[PDB]
């Protein structure tokens, strides 16, 4: 024979959560304090109660519990199991609707993408050869990428002297003679200044450009490269010249992972 | 130029779902006839896959020319602020489902524990039915043939008879206890069940589960009551409390021979 | 004390599946028939075995089982639970990879769609008014659609007399004066023949058409209607005229749900 | 005009993954020097999302100009012949997971059943520690302060003390059994545990589970051994067998006062 205190100890509840139940008539003790309040619980009530405080863990309304125990389904192992299979069935169908509504979210996650990437503004721009000074990337260097280079660069943003435009930053995509991906983040510089250490100097040659205004993120760049080289050029009517392409970050760029930013894409054309 | 029905013929839209939006301001013909325009329809296709996830008619109404009615950039992270919401709305269910899958744990024992053994003596008797890879079909085929057996003693009571052949081999017979001397239909057979004293356990539930009660009976249930299992002719016993091999709310008396 | 027969009875196995185990040394009886083969099992072996024939239900190799019981993890409730949580963890991560590879299947399920629907051939066609005879649909009739009308029509395909072309079938999309969706499946007929019962007669007026060659299914039609009215017209450079549009089924149509079929889409233009 | 590296710079492709395809025939420059072309790249983008689901290099090789290398119609039903395959490859796991979730059922009882009570008498003793919404943090804060307590009798043994206040209220103290007379650090307190005869149950597992053993002990475990529960000072007992409040492979002696 047990008390409200040790019962709350083995169920980890407030002793008034039981008084909460005691007054409801939901979990009444097997004995009354008919005078000075000696309230005593029987050790069989433990599982009669343990089922309640595991049905509550299913968000079953505490009032929905009591109506089961008035019809008797709460002290019946057969009737309780039936209800619990129904509530089980409703849960997985709540999952089913939502599992089928995210297959429907990733199917519009490629329909949002293909509206901009088609409805994309472009203009033709020609430029003479210029000089970009900064640090470089290697498509084979273990443990590095575009987010990593622009991470360790921007602290050294001030070092470049002779900047041609402080608000304009370049991300160049050329190669080594082995076709390796030679990336350089840097600034257009006036031609007569010291190259810092350990920074490099890349000469972008004179090229004719198709300038596409990206709207999105830096990981959204590689796939917008695809549409341009794969299909958007022949659409627009122009031809890919082999040379040096680069992204063009501007005042209108407000973060690598901010989708409301923009990036200009300079691809060589004829 | 598109007319009010022509805005409806494109897809599965009612003629009033538009004037539904007119008084609101969610979408209005540009200019008592009313007019319609070319990419005024992208304004309505995005809404669809948004209403195909039940965005409120008022949620959109701000979401319109606040931005982004038109910016396809804010609605890409927005949509993953809703792939976020939904996939956690799912994950919530999983632990609920998982913890139910484990609340379904204690179910077996509150039943098995509350499974008492009644001791029953049955004089020898004879049952005719079908004899034997799966005992499931053995019932599937026999239940329609069930009115070919004459002289039934109680037609509601079928017997799932498991004989203990000495090899041992599985002998199983499903039939009805019948007065002797009646004829046996071809493809049926008359099994004679010897007189035995049984331990009778009422199993509550489902035909593939009853193996559970069997292991419970033979591991510890018989021991707890002092009874000694006896190799012989056990049988499953069915009556009005049997409502299918898959209904968790039906009862099957298991008849276990003892000494 | 039990035997191989009743043990197989309570586990629903072949009696040689136990002999299979008996020879392996995996489930040896607690006693030998040291002479005439009296093989006897103890009732405690039931759960010692019940764990095996529930681990087999997890496709755990029967040889992987035995090596657990040589190291002792099979008769230990603590060590078995640890292994079972690891195998649990691997299962959900098998789910995780595949649950994440179908969000990746429904994301390309809109990228496959937007290649054709952009790379879509079209030509301009002008036609005088003709007559189509068949049965009609109603966008408000309870329990009906395009699959249902073409279902109950094709059996009555022979009844139409005066056919202009037996291989060509039309699916018309006009209204009632209330903007309701008035669909008619039918055939182009020579103008002087009896209208069957209960079939109707729709006069398609003289119109200028943008003819788009659908590739897909009948449910793939409504969304190809979208791209045309929504964006593909201004792309192509022409204007939507209000009137009567229809699908055009041909020799090159090989089934409503056969994706390798084609359908010509006639939309009124200027 | 695109060069061999230029076919690689577009995406995350090695300079040899192409010549990988050259000898095969899966993709070859039209005419070490070799040449490249404009929608020869769609021929390679579809492959990606096909290799992003690991289609065999030889499966594709037929799938190419057999059809459909180019027909975007066969590869839409094909892809759902693989949404089919994968979503059943998942569903298979679920029943395995679900039936494991229910194989995890019988786990509790094979443990609880095999939980014996040792009867232990402890002369009165004193423990100093921290006193008390959640007893989880009560340990989280105290474990670093654990070397401020001087005069420890055994430093590996911590005590989770639950006093039975008459109201009743939750009194809980987490500390170390210490020789009396040493000083008590501020924000700690010295609890005196009376002399009691205990029933000691070794619990195998995890701090949020131990409520399980508590209900098992107080519902039927104490009865089965004739012992009478006694309101008093119970305490959880930790030692080298305790490896965290979430590790299912650690042991916690529960100390239950009896008559």
């Amino acid at each position: 024979m047990l008390t409200i205190g040790q019962l709350a100890r083995i169920f980890e509840i407030s002793t008034k959560t039981l008084r909460h139940y005691d007054a409801i008539g939901l979990f009444v003790p097997a004995r009354t304090g008919s005078d000075n309040g000696y309230r005593y619980y029987q050790p069989e009530q433990i599982e009669q109660l343990s089922r309640i405080l595991a049905l509550r863990r299913l968000d079953v309304p505490l009032e929905a519990i009591d109506r089961l125990k008035r019809d008797g389904a709460l002290d019946d192992p057969q009737r309780l199991r039936h209800f619990l299979q129904r509530h089980q069935h409703t849960l997985r169908e709540e999952i089913s609707a939502r599992q089928r509504l995210l297959a429907e979210l990733d199917r519009t996650l490629a329909t949002l993408a293909h509206w901009r990437i088609r409805n994309m503004h472009a203009r033709i721009v020609e430029r003479p050869a210029f000089s970009v000074v900064g640090m470089e990337y290697f498509g084979s260097a273990p443990g590095d990428t575009i987010g990593q280079l622009w991470e360790r660069f921007i602290p050294r943003e001030h070092e470049i002297a002779g900047k041609h435009d402080p608000e304009v930053s370049y991300g160049i995509c050329a190669q080594q003679p082995n076709g390796e991906f030679h990336y350089v983040a840097g600034f257009e510089v006036q031609e007569g200044w010291p190259v810092p250490e350990g920074m490099v100097r890349f000469q972008v040659p004179a090229q004719k450009y198709a300038v596409f205004t990206h709207k999105g993120t830096a990981p959204q760049i590689a796939e917008s490269f695809q549409a341009i080289y794969s299909h958007l050029l022949a659409e627009r009517g122009l031809e890919p010249k082999a040379g040096v392409d680069f992204e063009y970050y501007d005042q209108r760029f407000r973060g690598p992972l901010d989708p409301n930013s923009q990036v200009d894409l300079y691809i060589p054309i004829y």
